[PDB]
């Protein structure tokens, strides 16, 4: 048994919930959030943003010197820093943008990131301003991940969309 509350079950493993991440990571205290991130781990906007705004920006002084030690990221992969006041840990993963012209093939190998943690509050990769389809997000999700994902989708149109059209 975990904390997390009101989700509907799509698959053995994976969630989905109408909430906002920030809520929920404040609410839950998960072991692990995901943040949309980019390479350079600029949390100007999206769920990045929301996140660092959240930690008073002390995500992003993390992660500006995680970058001067260690360079940039690379499109489809993360790296683990602190949760701060959200969470135990937080998951920076790249998905592709799609409006910086990045391989959409690159998504399954983002999310491939999540099966290195039990259970994890995530968002949809590469969903909102990075310009993919949330369809098929949470289609390469539930065919990629086989750990325990519990998705928060801001938009409750988008929520309603996801689930109507789930096969
Ligand atoms: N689940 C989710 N929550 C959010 N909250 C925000 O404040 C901004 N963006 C998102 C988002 O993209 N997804």
């Amino acid at each position: 048994v975990n904390s997390f509350s009101g989700y509907l079950k799509l698959t053995d493993n994976v969630y989905i919930k109408n909430a906002d991440i920030v809520e929920e990571a404040k609410k839950v205290k998960p072991t692990v959030v995901v943040n949309a991130a980019n390479v350079y781990l600029k949390h100007g906007g999206g769920v990045a943003g929301a996140l660092n705004k959240a930690t008073n920006n002390a995500m992003q002084v993390e992660s500006d010197d995680y970058i001067a030690t260690n360079g940039p990221l690379k499109v489809g992969g993360s790296c683990v820093l602190s949760g701060h006041n959200l969470a135990k840990h937080c998951l920076h993963v790249v998905g592709p943008n799609v409006n910086k012209g990045e391989d959409i093939q690159l998504l399954k190998s983002a999310y491939e990131n999540f099966n290195q943690h039990e259970v994890l509050l995530a968002p949809l990769l590469s969903a909102g301003i990075f310009g993919a389809d949330p369809i098929h997000s949470l289609r390469v999700c539930v065919d990629t991940v086989r750990t325990n994902v519990y998705l928060a989708v801001f938009d409750k149109n988008l929520y309603d969309k996801l689930v109507s059209s789930f096969l």
